């Protein structure tokens, strides 16, 4: 019953500061513009200890992982990162490390929304998803 409140299909309904977050991460102009237009669906499922998070839009990406166990991830902007995802007080905390840099993506349930907060140095972006 780990992560039950996260499981399902979620659709993006609002975004703030995502371009600036992508700039900070180092995403190039064309990818920022196309990514910024996307209205992804996020599909979260659990089977045993394995959590799967898919992002589907007009790129489709998927990660599967066990909490606390590092994995290699190729991100939507083609960074090759080492990722670890943990549950901290009900919040899924995803840390990505690459080339001496680090970014953290937090996913939390708030009312009927799933809120995704992305942070790189001083820059925070907030993305809000609702059930599909
Ligand atoms: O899951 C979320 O809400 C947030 C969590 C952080 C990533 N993220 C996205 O939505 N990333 C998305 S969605 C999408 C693209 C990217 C994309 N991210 C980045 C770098 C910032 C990582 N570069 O492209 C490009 C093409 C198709 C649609």
């Amino acid at each position: 019953h780990m992560c039950d409140a996260f499981v399902g299909t979620w659709k993006l309904v609002s975004s703030e500061n995502f371009d600036d977050y992508m700039k900070e991460v180092g995403v190039g102009f064309a990818t920022r513009k196309v990514a910024g237009m996307a209205k992804p669906n996020m599909i979260i499922s659990v089977n045993g200890d394995v959590i799967t998070i898919k992002s589907e839009s007009t790129k489709n990406t998927e990660i599967s992982f066990i909490l606390g166990q590092e994995f290699d991830e190729v991100t939507a902007d083609d960074r090759k990162v080492k990722s670890t995802i943990t549950l901290d007080g009900g919040v899924l905390v995803h840390v990505q490390k690459w080339d001496g840099k680090s970014t953290t993506i937090k996913r939390k349930r708030e009312d009927d929304k799933l809120v995704v907060e992305c942070v790189m140095k001083g820059v925070t972006s907030t993305r809000v998803y609702e059930r599909a």
